[PDB]
């Protein structure tokens, strides 16, 4: 606004060079996004080969039958995840055959929890979908179809029942938003920390967490 | 330790697949590290072309003479950096011709502050070097060779002088370590936030911060 004409030509040049920067930045972001996919694909089969070794499914009525309690125990050896896995959850996570991560067809990712048929719920898969633009927009999770007397999220009977909700890993499968705000924020920062650990540590290094060396 | 032999063969397979993962992970990290360099280089000249436009040096006795107060004002339009730039620093940052970032020949990066000859100090460049392995190990910065009565870091004369240190952007050019701990941590988390802003926002988008659109 308030410059000499010489200083304006210097700005043209600067505006010019800053445009060229923005182009190269794009070329990089593109190439980087190639590179991430190229390898997301490379990994897939490995994850499947590992699933095949744990499950090998002509049948199953318990989780990862070729190596019982694999996922539970691998989850339990992560510090961040273990915090939220309580002892009453253990007998549900035992039926877990698999954990997977996908991209969706501003982006995001779905975390898939594949379970064997179990007395707790009918869902064969529970997913949690993180929408993003980095910066998180909102989440979707599947509504667990708990069986009668089998909602761990809630207390239980026995002594006229008396009922009172309690913490559980499976409070992970709820949905959120946002336009007081700390309570609201603090739920998002803890939930995302878990999803990230799973997505980038548990899933990649599962057996290493199992073996107990991370 | 406590498995059946079938479950052991399932572990061989898992150990096997987790090795293959680690290989692909390496291939990616390599390719990614190609890609970052490839473009660090691509940018260089642009940054130089921009320096050439601001300075164009057959001479200079003030900062960025072809567009006075460019860097100062670009720094002042960043929220994180501006916080630490005080008003007494302004008359020193005015002599700033350039800001650059380099890699070093576990890694790190040097941030270079190139100044025109000025009444505050003789240093033609002030650098701050962040050593890392991500996770920060320790920093090096240049000892500013302040001239007599020209140390802004410290109060001043006039009314037998009376002296008392005070905050300044240029407390940025100090060195650190670590094996109470919060005071120690809190210095590192604020200092690094500044270096990062410069390295990834100011330097790349300098004129845009100047123009006042970020």
């Amino acid at each position: 606004t308030d410059l000499t004409e010489e200083q304006k030509e210097t700005l043209k040049k600067l505006k010019l060079y800053q445009k060229e920067y923005y182009d190269y930045e794009s070329k990089f972001e593109y190439e980087l996004f190639l590179l991430r996919q190229k390898y997301h694909d490379l990994y897939g089969p490995i994850y499947d080969k590992r699933r095949e070794a744990l499950v090998g499914n002509g049948e199953a009525k318990i989780g990862t039958p070729n190596l019982p309690e694999f996922w539970l125990r691998a989850l339990r050896n992560n510090n961040t995840v273990s915090h939220v896995i309580e002892d009453h959850d253990e007998e549900i996570l035992v039926y877990l055959n698999d954990i997977r991560c996908d991209y969706i067809k501003k982006e995001g990712f779905i975390l898939s929890f594949h379970f064997a048929p179990n007395p707790f719920f009918s869902n064969s898969v529970l997913t949690k979908t993180y929408h993003m633009k980095p910066v998180l927009l909102h989440t979707e999770a599947t509504v667990i179809d708990w069986y009668d007397n089998k909602n761990i999220l809630k207390k239980n009977v026995v002594k006229v029942q008396q009922t009172v909700n309690r913490d559980s890993f499976f409070h992970f499968f709820t949905s959120h938003k946002v336009p007081e705000v700390a309570q609201l924020e603090m739920i998002i920062e803890g939930d995302y920390e878990v999803a990230l650990t799973i997505k980038e540590r548990i899933i990649p290094y599962a057996v290493d967490y199992f073996l107990g060396i991370i």
